[PDB]
């Protein structure tokens, strides 16, 4: 059961309903699950009342998608009827799942100064108006000139108006008028505000990100798959002349395998990847060519094998451990029943037989070689902090937080407060990020953008149209800090994209698209000459070791990949512009970045044929950059 308990104003979402969610309670622990934490356990913790478990959680109005999990096990609402199979093909979601409708009883127009309703971003002031789907046909912002406002997008119970205003101001004076579909006509508020926006290392909005999983990337020619931080240095020359100015590292820290998301250590870089002094040098090299660097954190969890719970395995309770993470029953691994399948050989194998045996503490999922800490005790979260501040001193640029939406938000709003100034933190969010942006996170990788991507570029199960939609949701729901998200067309958790549309000629287009749109673009690395996932015993891996036999590389890709970065990190438009829509329907889509009277237009055509737009005729799977003294075609 899910009850809307109250509302309280909100300085980001204007308005915010305080939610509660319940259940009869019947196990050991329980987790709210949602579209506001990709469902996942960890961030929401419910705990026992009395004879339920309950929570309280403040939701933006909206409709929610949710569930729950029981002892780690997905379990539906009992008391809401309201059911529905949620997809997002952006994490591989697709079950069945509650709804909860969450939306103040008055509503019919509304707007109130705050973040997402009223801000400024590269000396432009968006203003928005939400209102009851379908019911309003027009609105105009009233304020020092009447401006009309237009209808950007369309949620389950939202249809969005914006607008966009001179920010060369401060303290700006308004109100709304709103038209009706029958025609009813009326004023909406009387405004005075200045308008509010966010904080940002400013070296963020002219990067060119690009990932990189040490293992796979380059071995080193020093004799001392194995790729290392000496390989990484050793191929800095082929990241200068790709244009990439910043790094996404994957977990460098001491960890039990070559894997890295089992950290043994947090405070040391991992011996096969060359060990401390390696990452010291690397950085420093990297710092001459102003390349920054971004660091893979693991703080949802650490390795079965870290000091600090291995001390809780042969201690149990009298270990100052125990409350490090989440213990369920005390005799922690079962009475010699798991050390000895742990002690009896079996190489490995012996993995299956302790997993069917069952463990007494929290992980992730059902790995139970990846306990999850607890981060309710201020001694982690000083823990965690600490880890950060240790690296970023270093001259770490930044953090890519690992499973962030398993963790509380809280967590996060603690590191975004204690961390300096110029440091960049995302996370891992698979979707909507909105509890997680703002005065937490800068941005968090874009998984919501990448679904309205696979629909579209990928499947093709989408119009230009709907696709716009999404895109223009995502622009409501994430206002400024649209322009702070980490996007991405692949990565190290998903299929390289060439291998999802096959056609070399349809990637071209999807980065394209990636290359010219609001928020950061990165690629995996391999991704600038055309590299494919690989076989690995019927399973095909996208982490494909790097190959540097240049007589392998795709260099039409190279060469485009070259062009968009270099296109990219020079025109002010693609950097801070504004994003409208010129045209969007069925395959093809126009659209303009504007920025200082400067104009970058960006039309793609995703059809087989031939298409006549903007005078012109726009070749089969093409992209074309237009903007000040210059027409580009962007073709395989």
């Amino acid at each position: 059961m899910y009850k809307l308990v109250s509302f309280r104003d909100s300085e980001i979402f204007g308005r915010v309903a305080e939610v509660e969610f319940s259940l009869i309670r019947e196990g050991s622990y329980a987790y709210l699950l949602g579209d506001f934490n990709a469902f996942n356990e960890g961030s929401f913790r419910m705990e026992q009342e009395g004879k339920n478990w309950k929570i309280k959680i403040a939701l933006p109005e909206g409709v929610w998608h949710y569930a729950f999990s029981i002892d780690g096990k997905f379990v539906l609402d009992p008391d809401n009827p309201e059911r529905r199979v949620y997809t997002r093909k952006g994490y591989k979601f697709h079950r069945e799942v509650n709804v909860a409708r969450i939306v103040k009883s008055d509503d019919l127009v509304f707007h109130t100064p705050s973040l997402l309703y009223l801000y400024e971003i590269f000396g432009r002031v968006h203003v928005l108006l939400r209102t009851q789907k379908g019911v309003i046909k027009g609105a105009t912002f009233l304020g020092e000139k009447h401006v009309p406002m237009r209808k950007k997008a369309s949620d389950e119970l939202f249809d969005y108006f914006e607008v966009i205003v001179e920010g060369g101001d401060k303290r700006l004076n308004y109100s709304f008028e709103v038209l009706t579909m029958e025609g009813a006509k009326f004023e909406y508020g009387q405004f005075k505000a200045r308008p509010f926006s966010i904080e940002f290392p400013t070296w963020v909005i002219d990067r060119v990100f690009y990932q990189i999983m040490p293992d796979k990337f380059a071995r080193s020619r020093k004799i001392q798959w194995g790729g290392d931080l000496i390989g990484i240095k050793e191929k800095i020359d082929h990241l200068v002349n790709l244009g990439i100015n910043a790094i996404y590292l994957t977990p460098i820290f001491s960890s039990l395998t070559y894997h890295g998301y089992d950290i043994v250590d947090y405070f040391h870089v991992a011996r096969r990847l060359g060990g401390d002094r390696a990452f010291v040098d690397l950085l420093s090299e990297l710092k001459r060519f102003d390349i920054k660097v971004i660091l893979d954190g693991v703080f949802h969890h650490t390795s079965f094998f870290h000091p600090y719970f291995q001390d809780v395995v042969r201690k149990g309770e009298n270990s100052s451990f125990k409350n490090f993470y989440r213990i369920i029953k005390f005799p922690v691994v079962s009475k010699e029943f798991l050390q000895i399948l742990h002690s009896k050989s079996s190489w490995e194998e012996k993995y299956k037989k302790i997993k069917s045996l069952g463990w007494n503490y929290e992980s992730f999922f059902s790995v139970w070689i990846m306990p999850r800490l607890n981060h309710d005790n201020p001694k982690v979260r000083e823990f965690i902090k600490n880890v950060i501040l240790f690296w970023t001193n270093k001259g770490v640029d930044g953090f890519r937080m690992d499973v962030a939406h398993g963790v509380p938000p809280e967590v996060w709003k603690e590191v975004r407060e204690a961390l300096p100034k110029e440091k960049y933190l995302i996370g891992e969010v698979m979707d909507d990020a909105r509890l997680w942006l703002f005065d937490k996170f800068h941005g968090v990788m874009n998984y919501r953008l990448y679904d309205a991507i696979l629909r579209f570029f990928g499947y093709e199960e989408i119009t230009a149209e709907e696709f716009l939609n999404e895109l223009e949701l995502l622009s409501s729901y994430y206002g400024p800090a649209e322009y702070l998200m980490y996007n991405f067309l692949d990565n190290h958790d998903v299929e390289r994209f060439l291998d999802i549309v096959g056609d070399k000629r349809k990637y071209v287009c999807a980065l394209v698209f990636l290359m010219t749109y609001k928020g950061i673009p990165s690629l995996f690395y391999g991704d600038e000459i055309g590299l494919r996932g690989i076989n690995l015993q019927g399973m095909e891996s996208s982490r494909a070791p790097m190959l540097w036999n240049e007589e392998e590389w795709d260099q039409r890709i190279l060469e485009i990949t070259k062009t968009l970065v270099k296109i990219r990190k020079n025109n002010k438009a693609l950097l801070f512009g504004n994003f409208v829509p010129v045209k969007f329907k069925r395959k093809f889509m126009v659209y303009k970045r504007e920025h200082m009277g400067e104009r970058t237009i960006v039309a793609i055509n995703y059809s087989n044929s031939r298409v006549k737009e903007l005078g012109i005729t726009i070749p089969e799977y093409s992209g074309v950059i237009i903007n000040e003294d210059k027409v580009k075609l962007i073709k395989y």
